[PDB]
């Protein structure tokens, strides 16, 4: 649509513009941090909890024919081995540890499961809840014919091979995704009410899943393979709109990636285009806090727009990309929030996609601020990984102090 008018990221609440970094970082950073929090996402009651234990349950050093070190790791949160826990798997190229030097990291949620990502028979079955939706389950759970299920939105083997290690965890180690799902998810005991129903203000799913990358982070600053300074989130889709308030809020992530993340994600809501948010709350009602249910039908009322979301990853390095059949995500939504975004990075000296409009498909616009349309519809493709990868070469933290 054409009919909207955005707030501008660099006016304060109070109008006063905001002309430096500091400023930006100081005072318009959490100013915008708790808007989003209150309005659209819901609270993160805190971060770490206390007595988080990491056991390495597996370790095998010759994984993928001798390519990859493979471990899996047991997150739990608290000390009492009852504790809840999520499974991080981690594979790491065996080039890198050879020489030993720490590798870079490519971090992100998996829909369905840690065994899906990749055939690899070792990879723990996940014993947890799955949707009908995930394919070869059976009675909400995985079965042997589910692993490498996924394995086209993760292409291992060329990541390792460029350098970078990949770590993932299956989102519903965090939040089931299923309407229901917040009464077994990391809300239903960090920070938890007595009782009743969930606060307006309250986190839902996005919130939980964004948590849960911000723990693998911490349990990665832990690892000696890795450097936990050079950490991209990434996502797809749900989990995109996951990576991104996981690196808006958290800023030691170093490098973001929203892969087709849509309304709620990097797509504009006042552009009433495709997905709505009536539409995502109504579909989905436990994945934002029940405040942005105020803004069904009515989001000329929102105070912020995910622009703002994207501002919030200044000055570290976003990517954000669509898909040119993908209508309901918003594609021009997803582009033109990051030329809303671009006067943010252009005070941190960064620079974005530099054309009038969506650029053609497969040829990427921008620096540290980065934006491409693939053709084909939602998914997430070789293609969005190969330039994904030569950003991360690129623009990702390097490994010599400055
Ligand atoms: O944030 C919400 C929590 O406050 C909620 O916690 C539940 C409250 O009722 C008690 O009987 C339960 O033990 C407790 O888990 O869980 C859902 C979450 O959305
Ligand atoms: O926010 C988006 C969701 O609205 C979207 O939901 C899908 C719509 O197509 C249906 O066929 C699917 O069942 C449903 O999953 O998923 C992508 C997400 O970004
Ligand atoms: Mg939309």
């Amino acid at each position: 649509h054409s009919a909207y008018t955005l707030p501008d990221p660099l006016v304060g609440a109070d109008g006063t513009r905001v002309h430096d970094r500091a400023t930006w970082q100081h005072r318009r950073r959490p100013e915008l941090l708790q808007l989003f929090a209150r309005e659209v996402y819901g609270r993160t009651p805190l971060g770490r909890p206390e007595g988080m234990v990491f056991k390495v349950t597996t370790m095998e050093h010759a994984a993928l024919g001798g390519a990859a070190t493979r471990k899996e790791v047991t997150v739990r949160f608290g000390r009492d081995p009852n504790a809840p826990s999520m499974q991080l798997l981690l594979y790491v190229p065996n080039a890198v540890i050879a020489r030993a030097e720490r590798a870079p990291v490519f971090l992100g949620l998996n829909f369905y499961g840690n065994h899906t990502v990749h055939t690899d028979p070792a990879i723990a079955l996940s014993a947890r809840w799955i949707p009908a939706e995930a394919p070869n389950g059976a009675n909400h759970r995985a079965t042997e014919a589910a692993r490498g299920s996924d394995a086209q939105k993760w292409p291992v083997e060329q990541i390792l091979a460029r350098g970078y290690a990949v770590a993932t965890v299956y989102c519903g180690d965090l939040c089931p995704d299923r309407p229901d799902g917040l009464n077994a998810s990391v809300a239903s005991w960090l920070d938890a009410a007595a009782g009743d129903q969930r606060a307006p203000d309250a986190w839902g799913a996005i919130g939980v899943w964004a948590w849960g990358l911000s723990r693998a982070l911490d349990y990665l600053e832990t690892d000696p393979l890795v450097d936990a300074s050079r950490v991209a989130v990434h996502g797809h889709s749900r989990l995109g709109k996951a990576a991104l308030w996981a690196g808006a809020q958290d800023d030691r992530f170093a490098l973001v990636i929203s892969n087709e993340s849509g309304c709620g994600g990097a797509a504009l809501s006042k552009r009433i285009h495709g997905e709505t948010v009536a539409r995502i709350n109504t579909v989905f009602p436990h994945w934002f806090a029940r405040n942005f249910r105020r803004y069904d039908d009515h989001e000329e009322a929102l105070p912020v727009d995910q622009h703002e979301l994207l501002a919030l990853v200044a000055p570290r390095p976003l990517y954000v990309a669509s898909a040119e059949d993908d209508d309901w995500a918003d594609p021009r939504g997803e582009f033109l929030a990051v030329k809303a975004a671009e006067p943010v990075f252009r005070l941190f000296g960064q620079t974005g996609p530099s054309g009038e409009d969506v650029p053609r498909v497969n040829e990427p616009s921008g620096g540290a601020l980065r934006y491409h349309i693939r053709p084909g519809p939602h998914g997430m493709t070789a293609q969005d990984w190969a330039f994904y990868l030569a950003f991360a070469d690129e623009w990702l933290k390097s490994a010599l102090p400055a």
